[PDB]
């Protein structure tokens, strides 16, 4: 009763070439891609690069495989799958893929009568992300992930994704976790190229990523806020106390200067202003122009004191609605 | 003497096919597992993942096995693991797993005369433990290990514990240590979940993780009590003591903000407040509402002394008590 | 006169299985283990493990292996290895234990008329040891070194060191060179574990380990001594300079806040205090303290100056006698 | 009509060796070289090398491949690659070279009638590219790539690039994506060198690098701009404030020290003075020689104010001047 | 004309064991070993640890692959090696030995009609080099570099230089560049060493390190040295001026403490004082005794000013004639 499944294996195997794809200058070789997303590992923005791990699956016709038994399908596991013929579908930016051999190669092939073939693999792919961060944090990224043939050209080998993209790529609901991202949606493509060996389809498949704000703002945004309104308090403290008003202007300055350094510390070294790097640049104006008035109102405190009196009250009231109008504008401008 | 087990071994795998599970077309396959974990790795929490060694463990019945002999079992290792079938068990959630394979690859394969088998395995599994850092450090953590089948449906191959819960898994005495956790106990489970490829039976155990206090205490909890208090001492300096007064108002503020960005260093990249956040939010409040009395009595020294001396002499009383009262609450609403 | 000993591994080959143990079913195989220690690389504390490279070495008596021929001795190379059968010895505590393949794989097999195997193998072995740090920096460590059978139990495979512990475990005089450790000794044991698969033996080496002090004293205590002895000045000074005294209490706390913060940056993140843990905080309460005594002194330099004056001039004796008795205490303490 | 080809394929492999070079003892093996830059990968100054991922490919003539039939190419995959006989190739400079095995080892074999054989391999060559830091950031590094024969010498196997510099080599739009560096175009050569093992050819690529300013600016200049800027505030205030103008010299040369430390971080261990330490040298002179103005002011304040006041008036304008004057030297030198 | 390589290639591999050494029972198998450098890798100073990739090539003679051919050679690749003997080489110090096999595995195998066999490997070694950090940063390094055979004794296979100590150690022009160290020359050796298993020889190398200083002066020397020079600025100052001369001693003093603990922080974890240290404690004794100078004339200011401002003005000569005094016999001691 078993030794039935046995003979049949044989049979396809006897004259079976695994050299030769399916249908060789008789027609053009069709398979059929799709994508399980078991979990979005994270994005390192230092490195530009995505960690994935996906269940990829590829469904072809092969006539050479044919069999006639009273089970109409042939679930079997990794043993087989070097006996056979496959495509040699590769990343075409994946840096570093590769699949996980524990307990067992996770790897499946059933074979049905007709000929239909499935064969699904477990990948973790360490794809590479480029990305535009002149609105970073609020920036919205694009992730692609590009795939096809690597020896067999447009001609001889044809992916298309299966049913709608929907069904296509599909992402599990506690896969798409990232502790600086949300998984906005997916969409998939496909696109021919040329190449000096020939012509390949691409599969391309796009995630959108919306970054998440909350980290920066306890992280940078705030200390700074923070700071400027420190600044400010200077204010409010008597023209002749020189050496207390010279404490604010001086350790704010210093420290907006660490903040910056610290801050880009994480963030890629990327040679151009961002927007929190104006942010930054903006609070330290105020807490540096601060530090001017002070000194231009010590310079001329014994000349004309009736003037430095005026510009030391209006400075209480004139700095505080410049930073809370400049927030209000940047917030906007980039929240909207 | 010794060539009988030989005979015994090249009988059984005479017409035996490794790529066909027992009793194919003529019942389901049914797989006992049971674990053991030699040791519960560290839990990185930067990167969701924690890493445990275990010695996993598969028993299974197998009539194409059957043999007769004067010993009753047969001790072997991994040489004859690969010679027959063994079920395509995986991790769903594991992200790398990797076995030891020095000095020899530490699998054993014992057969009865009935033919019931057991396949023991040793595995390092860096799965993926989300957490949500609400309630940090007060958070108690499950991680899970899903682990199943990847090519036999649930209709062909089915896992259930062994008996009961304490039976199935078990930690050993000295494994369960980890410098930030506490392993409060075990749990199993078993599920099945309906996927596109067929419907797969999933062997869940999790895991209890209580975070233990006393780290962060001496981080950051500790610094910012006694910054707190360092700032209230300004508050029994004489007022036209500007200068003194000033440096403290700054020097804590500045120190404040620092141990929020150091703190946070090693903490997840959460984009939402934790309730260490919280506390450091809070006590920056006080160094910082401290520091605007002062202001605020500077400005007013001149025109009623009065006032400025009676809120200073009260401010002495009232900010120890709200900060002795907060930590109360603080630490009252989450121990509990 | 080569030919004569191709013929004679082929005649031991013949008829000889791999999977059987020798004298299966007629008695109990006997193992015999050296271990040379050629370095003991470095012991990593956050991780609470240690590396270490041995030419592990095991014996054994296999009949079936017997010849006779001119030459005593039959000195081989990896190649035989796999064709033979060798004991299934892991480590029950190593985490990743890995050979050197290059430029050979390094490995021996010896065989002697008598039958009288020998199989010398070099590993690198990332075992675990847990340490307890109550007397961190003055704490003793016992690393353990466990291994043994993985599927033959005691009933089957016994391991005993050979000759006295001194020969059974030697240790390079160039490979005991750690920088923050000192190699005292070593030791070995045996014992049987009851386990669910059965009764196994362990073969136990424990490597004693003194931590060497003197990186920790230029690291933290001597910026922390300096510290308190920096505090200890403003005594010196005069009660009307606020500002200049103000300076030292603040100045110092905040040193010393962040030496603790940045000692236990190595330090693993233990939740509970050590011995270098109460001694910062001893010295931030004299630094925490003196600043307590000039605001203390402040308050009341107008009301009565004669106590004032008697407490700061009694301060200046008072405080450096403690911390002078304090340190005597605290070292002979540990240091005994 | 599939069953040709399979016969074609063992006819090719009856009698053919792997071991021996095409034309061995009757002519010199010509192979034609073509390289595409997928992507260039990161360019890590402190280890001197760079990651860059290529589909090297190699075009040689064998006779013994020569075959008939209806199809005039026989598109294949690896498994053919291991039966034939392929050169050596290997990188003199790299230092860790891996290719992709996922989902397949990307390589291709394509063989003509004519007996061309055209094999194209994915790599990642983590190379190592010395660079001369001494007009660091404005240096123009020329990353090489060496690669060759191994065991066949210049007399037995000639590598020689195809058609003209362009098409030798290409490079992706967007490969070339450097977060600190520009692609400015290629070059390629050959050479010979001579061995004691023999001469053998040399394919050389050299990648021609300019570093992009922008990073640095926010994260050295900039800083040490506005600390110089900073410290003259000090000249526009009252000599008697001797206390308000030391913060400014002290805290300006303690922040410009760090800066050094900090912004030499990431740079290389290099053993020698760069542009940039040039800069902040200066500013460092700046800053420290404007807090001995102020001590020599304070010095000579009492005996001959008069010059102690035009001194202090003259530095407000002769410093500005100075580091202004300093800058578009400083900036022109390199910036041209 | 090309199938006459392929009949000798087949005759000397019948008959051929690969498991026996050449001339076993007969006479001692003597080896020659070259080796060339083409680049020596970074020394990392945490690990005590060295990285150096060399061609390693080994020749000795065979007589079973005698044969007669119209070619004197025959070059061939690594498919061969594994099919001959080769000596079980391998470094008695390498942690971490891997080769290269991108794009092919980088091994030759040429064999002469006389027998002589020449087997070239490209290795990357990470052998440890121990160094004593007395003298530091003025410390000489000599990392050795062993290897001999793992499992034939020194009265089988015996390991000798082929002719001098130029022509056996070569090391590349740009091979050697290090940012830390530089490359003052050779040496190698030979002896035998005396074991439990047997005598084995030991081929050493020994490579001549000389740190070059320069990295150093512009990271720990140098702020320490400037920081001194702002602490001697206070001398200038009135001593009425409390509040401005306390800044310099205590900022001062704090900025040493810092850069002894950031200077240690890529040194080595060493449990002894270094050269550089010793600079950093008396670099510290200046700052702080400047500051007891302060705080002694600031406690007898007004009991006996004329010796108080006599001690003023002679510490403005002494200290920085000591200090100057300091670095000639220090820079003088370890430079000579
Ligand atoms: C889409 C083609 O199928 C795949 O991509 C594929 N390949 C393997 N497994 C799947 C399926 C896809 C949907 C979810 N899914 C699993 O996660 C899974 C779970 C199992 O239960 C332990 C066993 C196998 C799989
Ligand atoms: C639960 C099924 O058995 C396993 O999971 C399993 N597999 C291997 N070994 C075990 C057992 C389980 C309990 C503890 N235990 C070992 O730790 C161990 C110790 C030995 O002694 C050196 C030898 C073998 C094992
Ligand atoms: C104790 C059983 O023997 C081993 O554990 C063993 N295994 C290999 N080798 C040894 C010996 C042990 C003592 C020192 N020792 C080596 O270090 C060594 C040196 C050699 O010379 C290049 C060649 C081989 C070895
Ligand atoms: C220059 C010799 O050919 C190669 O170096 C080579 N080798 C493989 N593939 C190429 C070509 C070269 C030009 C671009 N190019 C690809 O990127 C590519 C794209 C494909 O489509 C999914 C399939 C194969 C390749
Ligand atoms: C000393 C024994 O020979 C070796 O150690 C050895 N082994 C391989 N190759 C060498 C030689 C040694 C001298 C320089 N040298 C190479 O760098 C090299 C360059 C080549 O050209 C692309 C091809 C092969 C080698
Ligand atoms: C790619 O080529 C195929 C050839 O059949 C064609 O059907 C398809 O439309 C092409 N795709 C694009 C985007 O041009
Ligand atoms: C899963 O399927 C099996 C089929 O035999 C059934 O016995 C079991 O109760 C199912 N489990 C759950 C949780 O529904
Ligand atoms: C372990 O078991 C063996 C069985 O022969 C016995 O000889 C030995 O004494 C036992 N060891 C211990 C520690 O009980
Ligand atoms: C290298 O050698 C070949 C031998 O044919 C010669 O043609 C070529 O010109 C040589 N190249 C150089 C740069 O000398
Ligand atoms: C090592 O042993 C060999 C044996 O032939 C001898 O020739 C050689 O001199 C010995 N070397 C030393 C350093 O003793």
């Amino acid at each position: 009763n078993i030794t039935i499944f046995t003979r049949i294996l044989d049979g396809l195997l006897d004259g079976y070439d695994n050299r030769l794809r399916p249908g060789l200058g008789e027609r053009i070789t069709q398979v059929r891609t799709d994508m399980y997303v078991n979990s979005f590992g994270p994005v390192s923005d230092t490195e530009m690069e995505y960690t994935i791990d996906i269940f990829f699956a590829q469904t072809w016709k092969d006539e050479r495989l044919r069999f006639k038994g009273p089970m109409q399908r042939l679930p079997l596991n990794n043993l087989l799958a070097s006996k056979i013929w496959t495509p040699d579908t590769f990343f075409h930016n994946g840096k570093k893929s590769f699949a996980h051999w524990m307990t067992t190669p996770n790897r499946m092939l059933r074979i049905w009568n007709d000929g239909r073939v499935l064969y699904t693999l477990r990948l973790t792919i360490s794809a590479e992300c480029p990305m535009d961060l002149e609105d970073f944090p609020m920036d919205e990224q694009n992730c692609p992930l590009k795939f096809g043939s690597y020896a067999y050209p447009n001609s001889e080998v044809v992916y298309v994704w299966t049913n709608g993209s929907t069904k296509s790529v599909v992402v599990a609901e506690d896969g798409s976790r990232l502790n600086q991202y949300h998984l906005m949606g997916q969409t998939v493509g496909t696109e021919n190229i040329s190449t000096s060996t020939g012509e390949y389809t691409i599969m391309t498949a796009h995630f959108h990523l919306k970054r998440k704000i909350g980290y920066f703002v306890i992280q940078t945004y705030l200390p700074c806020i923070m700071t400027v309104i420190l600044s400010q308090v200077s204010f409010w403290l008597n023209r002749e106390s020189v050496a207390a008003r010279t404490v604010f202007g001086v350790t704010t300055v210093l420290t907006m200067t660490t903040l910056s350094i610290s801050a880009r510390n994480s963030l890629p070294k990327v040679a151009y202003a961002t927007a929190m790097d104006w942010f930054i640049a903006v609070c330290y104006a105020f807490v540096f122009s601060a530090l001017l008035e002070f000194a231009f109102v010590n310079y001329i405190t014994k000349s004309q004191p009736a003037r430095a009196a005026k510009i030391d009250k209006m400075s209480r009231i004139v700095f505080p609605i410049l930073f809370g109008t400049f927030n209000l504008v940047y917030w906007a401008t980039y929240l909207n």
